[PDB]
């Protein structure tokens, strides 16, 4: 009883493969099967599964309508169809049955691998608990330095949209109080509130738009406490 | 100047979509678009762009070829084409404006509203630090209570294909030593290696399959001190 994986390679940021497993020792018809893959340098993640007859087909969330699993009974061979591939698409690909009809993964083929081919930002805290009349200070640290300041923070409240605050890290836009101002040059930028107002607590994005593909942090939430 | 966004709204897995933005107060000829996107709970991602004239296109990684970014200057909208719709791709799509040149958005559109149609396994410690002999003690929390005889462990190396090691948290796969052994119940999990051989380091994987959407915790690695 073994399983063997075929197709796979490397392919671009939205093109197009077809997977076989090759499957012998058992009686492939009956069974069921399932794709589980695994990206580099992390953990296990189940792809998809044809259950027994096909039409009766699952998929996760993250892979729907761009796979298709089918099977060929005949050919004793299972099949996945990946179309509209992302760089997150790329991993070690696995097929995987357990017998009878339900239970754990203990048959596992040897994996083969499908390779497809920006500054982050990091905001810290995560969560500011403030009162009125005390003093902000969030911050925003690049990976990598950035020219002359093309940097932004947006005020978001729930249900509202983004607000710009500032531009070009120490410049304020029309109708924000005096209270902010942003500092901060290379890798590491500051956003400095005096004082608390009520209307104050929002979430806060820092912004990149340095390079053509702008970059977002990934908020700092300022809540009462 | 205001931007309102349309379209959107409930798409199956795999559907498409075609957004439009409309654009009063300014001259939509003289300046270009950005769509920028906010799944429910995370931050601001953005999306594509029309770089004044059509034909100077950008794109986001994970929107390679599924997403067009199209304008027409003589109706004062702007388009954006989903195709090949993912769970992933749900969020609230904002078109966004710069005066001038560029520079940071500071018009942004109201959004609409994008929805396209789950047990977590978490793995402590994340790395284990041993020496033969050693007993080994990993844990797996669900973040729901998950049933007896649906939660496995596997042991892998690098190179190599997942091992089945548990089932049904205390029953042993064939050929798996005495030393190994599972226990725990409803959201809590332990795997316990009596005494560490050479062998036995390598990362170590809970597995739950109570529903038709099977999941994995993020892995314990087990390596010499």
């Amino acid at each position: 009883v073994q399983l063997v994986e075929s197709g796979g390679g490397l392919v671009q940021c939205g093109g197009s493969l077809r997977l076989s497993c090759a499957a012998s020792g058992f009686t492939f018809r009956n069974s069921a099967m399932h794709w589980v893959r695994q990206a580099p340098g992390k953990g296990l993640e189940w792809v998809s599964s044809i259950w027994y007859s096909g039409s009766n087909t699952y998929y996760a969330d993250s892979v729907c309508g761009r796979f298709t699993i089918s099977r060929d009974n005949s050919k004793n061979t299972l099949y996945l169809q990946m179309n509209s591939l992302t760089a997150e698409d790329t991993a070690v690909y696995y097929c995987a049955r357990f017998a009878g009809g339900w239970g754990a993964y203990d048959v596992w083929g040897q994996g083969t691998l499908v390779t497809v081919s920006d500054i982050v930002l990091t905001q810290s805290p995560a969560t500011l608990s403030l009162s009125p009349g005390e003093r902000a200070t969030l911050s925003c640290r690049a990976s990598q330095s950035v020219s002359s300041n093309y940097l932004a923070w947006y005020q978001q409240k729930p249900g509202q949209a983004p607000r710009l605050l500032i531009y070009d890290s120490s410049s304020r836009a029309t109708g924000v109080p005096a209270r902010f101002s942003g500092s901060g040059s290379g890798t590491d930028f500051t956003l400095t509130i005096s004082s608390l107002e009520p209307e104050d607590f929002a979430v806060y994005y820092c912004h990149q738009y340095s390079d053509i593909s702008p970059t977002f942090g990934q908020g700092t939430k300022v809540e009462i406490k």
